[PDB]
DNA sequence: TGGAGATGACGTCATCTCC
DNA sequence: TGGAGATGACGTCATCTCC
């Protein structure tokens, strides 16, 4: 009967739900990382600007 | 009457999810930016670092 | 104040994409 | 194949957070 498509996708639907707040979460933590390795990649390049040749 | 409260609130709904879509798109688009200019950071680190003090 | 609007999380339906 | 499961987008309800 009907109702067990629609039990059998309640369910579909919960688990689908919680994927997708756990793929926004990483994007919210990978651009952050990404902006950190960034920072020290730009002070590193500064860094050995003022010292590439011998000053 | 009740309807109103509903009527009102399915729109606040509906701008409300079209706002979290735009949400997604962004994250996903900067760490896609911030992955390319690592990229090139980390080749520019690469080229001073063969190449400071002279050699 | 309390009153409005924003949002989580639900359940549903219609559509896709697979073996 | 067709049959199951994953997913968009809806509408709703209960809760928050503000001026």
């Amino acid at each position: 009967p009907a109702a067990l498509k629609r039990a059998r996708n309640t369910e579909a639907a919960r688990r689908s739900r919680a994927r997708k707040l756990q793929r926004m979460k990483q994007l919210e933590d990978k651009v952050e990382e990404l902006l950190s390795k960034n920072y020290h990649l730009e002070n590193e390049v500064a860094r050995l600007k003022k010292l590439v040749g011998e000053r």
